[PDB]
């Protein structure tokens, strides 16, 4: 990555490892080690992501925002 | 929100995203992005909430308190 | 409690809420709100407890120790 | 251990307790209390490990790295 990983990884149903980092990013990583995508946030992602029934990744950041991100990496919504 | 989200989101059985923030609040957010309710606490909510069989949300805060909150947003009890 | 709750609560199979606090303690709390027991540790319990198949509560502390605690509150072992 | 345990323990399917520590290590501990193995990292392991279907332990560290570790203790990959 590019920042310390204080976030705890969540594992998708397809096996994808979802984790945040204090480099302002959220990383989706395949089990083989290659990166699926990364979603840039406005602050350090200290929160551990959560996965719902639809596969949406819910993670908070140090920019007052709670990000909802689709499995493909596009932003669903943000609070 | 109004504060950095160091808390990790818990996802309800109905799909509701439960998360805390260091703005002293606990947020219940629908999957569509709209807010269900928020419960104000006496300190920054750094702990990640937990959900039991009855749907009660258990989360700790930086005010020495462990809050138990019903799914509708009213306080069950606090330790 | 007596200290800020940075630990995230784990919920037992009987419904018991297991959480730590930075007052050096680990708290087991019944869903009704009354306390089951508390196990004193040598440092602030910042880690979130985990529960295994036998009901043992595994939680780390800021005293270099990883505590294993039986459901009744007595120490199983510590690393 | 040799450092404060800010990481939250993950419990394997065989019962093994996987946890990190700020002594730069990741600890795999049998339920009897004896250590299975430890994997040294380049920074304090503040993240809580996660376990996938294959039993791989995914944990982040304060050295910008996301470690993937096989159940036997050898490194799968790292990001
Ligand atoms: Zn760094
Ligand atoms: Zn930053
Ligand atoms: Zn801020
Ligand atoms: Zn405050
Ligand atoms: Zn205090
Ligand atoms: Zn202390
Ligand atoms: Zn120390
Ligand atoms: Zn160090």
């Amino acid at each position: 990555t590019g920042g310390s990983v204080h976030s705890s990884p969540a594992i998708g149903q397809d096996g994808t490892i979802y984790v945040g980092s204090n480099d302002h990013y959220l990383y989706a990583i395949n089990p083989n080690g290659k990166l699926k995508w990364k979603f840039e946030t406005g602050g350090s992602v200290h929160s551990s992501p959560a996965i719902g029934q639809d596969g949406t990744i819910y993670v908070g950041s140090n920019d007052h925002y709670l990000y909802a991100i689709n499995p493909n990496g596009k932003l669903k919504w943000k609070f």
